C-alpha cells in the first residue's frame, strides 16, 4: 500500500498545476484509504485576506447536495412515509392540470418527468409563483421516458418528500441525516458563529456566495467543509458499517439503480457507473446535457451494486465540488474547490488520484 507521504507526493503532483492552470484559489481534498481519511489542503479560502484553507474550511457542494436530497428521500421510503410510485398531486393537490396526471415521486427524483427545466426562474420568489411556475409547465415528452438533468425536478422532490415528516426540507435533513451520522459542520444555512470558516467562491475573479433561490436547500444549498465530506463518503460507501436504521435503508435506495442512460445509471442523487471502466466512459457518463435524452427503465429497480463508480459532480457560481468512491475497492475522493472548472477535469484528476490506490 501506498504510505501517506506517498500518498501527499501523489495528490500534490496533481493538484498543484491543476489549481495553476485554472485559477482555483483554494482546495481540500480528502482521500479515503484503507479505512481511513486523509486530508489535504492548499491555497487559499479568501484571497483578499490572505486566509488559507484548512479542513475546517467551508466551501458550497452546489450539486453535491443533490446526493443529501436523495439519501433523505431514501430514508422517507424507508419510514414508510412515501412511495416513489405515488402521484404528485398526492403531495401538491393544487397541482390540477392534465399534464401532471401520470408524474410520479420517482420522475422528479431522477429528472424523468418530461422535461422539468434546469432552473427555477430567479422571479419565481414565494409558493402562489411557484404553483404557477408547475401549472405553466408543458411536458415535451411522457412521463419515465427522458432524463433532463434539473434543479425544478429533483428539488421538487426533495420539498415534497418531506412532508409526512411535519418538518421543514432543511429540519428534516438536520435531524435524519447531518446528526446520526455526526455532520456537524454541514450546513444549508451557515450560522452566524461559523462565517469565519466559510471560503468565498470566485467567479470571474470575484468574491462570490450562491445567491438565495426557490428549492435551493433541495437542489445546490448544502455547505460543508472537508472531513464532514469524507464521513458522508465513507458513510455512502460503507452503510454496512452503520447501525441498522431507515438512514442505512435510505443509503441503499439512494444507490440503486432506476435507469440507464448510455453506461450511466441514475440513482437519487448518486450517479453510478458499473466497475470497472474506463476514465473516458466515465467523462462521456457525467455530461447533463442541455437537451433531453432518453432512457432505458431499470424495473424493478436494481440494489446497490459493490462493483460500482458512484459519483457527484456539483457548482455553484462561485465553487466546483466533486465526490468518487468505488466500494469494491474501499477507495474514495472528495475535492472542494473555490472555483467552479470543469465537470471532466474532476473526473480525470479524482480517477488519476484513485488509480494509484490499486
Amino acid at each position: 500500500p501506498m504510505s501517506e507521504k506517498q500518498l501527499a507526493d501523489v495528490v500534490e503532483r496533481t493538484v498543484t498545476p491543476l489549481m495553476k492552470a485554472q485559477a482555483i484559489p483554494g482546495m481540500a481534498v480528502a482521500v479515503i484509504y484503507q479505512g481511513q481519511p486523509h486530508y489535504f489542503t492548499f491555497g487559499k479560502a479568501d484571497v483578499a485576506a490572505n486566509k488559507p484553507v484548512t479542513p475546517q474550511t467551508l466551501f458550497e457542494l452546489g450539486s453535491v447536495s443533490k446526493t443529501f436530497t436523495g439519501v433523505l428521500g431514501g430514508d422517507a421510503i424507508a419510514r414508510k412515509e412515501i412511495s416513489l410510485a405515488d402521484p404528485v398531486t398526492k403531495y401538491w393537490p393544487e397541482l390540477t392540470g392534465k399534464q401532471w396526471q401520470g408524474i410520479r415521486l420517482l420522475d422528479l427524483a431522477t429528472y424523468t418527468a418530461g422535461g422539468l427545466p434546469l432552473q427555477v426562474p430567479d422571479n419565481v420568489t414565494d409558493n402562489a409563483s411557484l404553483l404557477r411556475f408547475y401549472q405553466s409547465w408543458q411536458p415535451k415528452w411522457a412521463p419515465g421516458t427522458t432524463r433532463l438533468y434539473a434543479n425544478t425536478s429533483i428539488g421538487l422532490f426533495g420539498s415534497l418528500a418531506v412532508k409526512p415528516s411535519g418538518m421543514r426540507f432543511e429540519q428534516a435533513m438536520a435531524e435524519r441525516v447531518f446528526k446520526p451520522l455526526k455532520l456537524n459542520h454541514t450546513w444549508i444555512n451557515v450560522p452566524h458563529a461559523e462565517e469565519s470558516h466559510y471560503a468565498w467562491g470566485y467567479r470571474e475573479g470575484k468574491a462570490v456566495h450562491v445567491s438565495p433561490g426557490m428549492l435551493d436547500a433541495e437542489a445546490y444549498g448544502v455547505k460543508s467543509n472537508v472531513k464532514d465530506m469524507a464521513s458522508w463518503v465513507m458513510a455512502n460507501m460503507a452503510p454496512e458499517t452503520l447501525p441498522p436504521s431507515t438512514l442505512q435503508q435510505g443509503i441503499a435506495l439512494a444507490q440503486s439503480r432506476y435507469w440507464r442512460v448510455g453506461a450511466m445509471y441514475q440513482g437519487l442523487g448518486w450517479e453510478m457507473l458499473n466497475w470497472p471502466v474506463d476514465v473516458k466512459t466515465v467523462v462521456d457518463g457525467s455530461d447533463n446535457k442541455v437537451a433531453l435524452v432518453p432512457v432505458a427503465e431499470v424495473n424493478p429497480p436494481a440494489p446497490p451494486v459493490k462493483a460500482s463508480w458512484v459519483h457527484k459532480t456539483g457548482s455553484t457560481g462561485g465553487f466546483g465540488s466533486y465526490v468518487a468512491f468505488i466500494p469494491e475497492k474501499q477507495i474514495g475522493i472528495v475535492m472542494l474547490a473555490n472555483k467552479s472548472y470543469p465537470n471532466p477535469v474532476r473526473v480525470e484528476t479524482a480517477y488519476r488520484i484513485l488509480e494509484t490506490l490499486q
